[PDB]
């Protein structure tokens, strides 16, 4: 028994995660990693005999586009239904989220006080001129965030926001989320937007250098007075032509079960989807916050206008 996993997850803990699965079920995991868009293209180009059993992403919107293109097959699992909140899985059992991550404002403690922060929209304020940095618009975390702004504020307003946000950049987008945190820590900028688990990793690192970086940067959950902080998920679905549907289903059921949920929360610093599972202490220290649960099912359709907006605004 084996499954062919196509995953856009890119963490050093993924190997142990999959190992946990095999040690529990005896099912071998053949892994193919790459960026979400690349994996979807590969699957579609490989045809009806593609080896792909499971498609794993770190973005809800890409999962939507995958389901739209009919790449998944329905799965009805009692464990999936009970463990995964309805709003975090496909109404037709096409895909399911198994972790949650928040894209929040991370700021230099010495240069910024929390009282000066509020919403994502405010980051376009002239006050932040030459003090903001963020990774490239090509990244899905950013595209999904911009999509949520389109959904909540509209295309016209988001375009205006993006132009202002870009005008505030201290440097052109370079590096990943962690590179942004380090740059803010080093005084190259005062704030950025990154996923919570990246800060969790730095705070929990055995490398003193990483922990030192974390100490200079604080975390702020935006839009608390309104829709809430933008929350995305790491999701998964069984490919329609999966050669081993049985193993594929067991894999997804494994991901949402207590053992895997606890590991993901404790070792990869993400928010588990299963209730009753404790967060990593460092992540717990961020505090409680309101999550945006209303803009989720409309994010996918908003991808197109979001990317158009990011391009027009000059967000490289
Ligand atoms: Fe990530």
């Amino acid at each position: 028994q084996e499954i062919n996993l196509y995953s856009s997850r890119h963490y050093n803990t993924d190997n142990e995660l999959y190992a946990k699965f095999t040690a529990e079920t005896g099912i071998k995991v053949n892994l193919i990693e790459g960026k979400a868009d690349e994996l979807l293209e590969r699957i579609k180009s490989e045809g009806a005999n593609s080896p792909a059993d499971v498609l794993l992403t770190v973005d809800l919107a890409r999962l939507w586009r995958a389901e739209e293109d009919g790449i998944f097959q329905p799965v009805q699992s009692e464990i999936l239904e009970t463990n995964v909140p309805e709003y975090l899985r496909s109404p037709d059992g096409m895909w399911f989220g198994f972790t949650k991550r928040a894209r929040v404002i991370m700021y230099n403690k010495g240069k910024v006080k929390p009282e000066e922060l509020s919403t994502y929209e405010e980051l376009a304020d002239p006050k932040w001129k030459g003090r903001v940095i963020i990774r490239s618009s090509s990244n899905e975390y950013n595209q999904s965030l911009v999509a949520s702004l389109v959904v909540a504020d509209g295309e016209e307003s988001t375009l205006a926001w993006a132009k202002g946000f870009v005008s505030n950049f201290a440097r052109e987008p370079q590096g990943n989320d962690t590179a942004q945190i380090e740059a803010v820590s080093s005084g190259e900028a005062d704030l950025t937007l990154a996923n919570t688990y990246y800060m969790g990793r730095l705070l929990e690192s055995e490398d003193p250098a990483q922990k030192a970086i974390a100490e200079n940067v604080g975390v702020f959950f935006p839009n608390q007075e309104g829709r809430g902080t933008h929350v995305n998920v790491s999701g998964v679905g069984v490919v329609k032509t999966a050669p081993n549907r049985e193993g594929a289903v067991k894999f997804i059921e494994f991901l949402v079960s207590e053992p895997a949920q606890a590991f993901l929360a404790q070792n990869n610093y993400e928010y588990p989807v299963l209730a009753g599972v404790p967060l990593n202490k460092s992540v717990a220290s961020f505090g409680e916050f309101k999550s945006d649960t209303t803009s989720l099912d409309k994010l996918g359709p908003a991808l197109a206008p979001a990317t158009k907006i990011m391009n027009e605004a000059g967000w490289k």
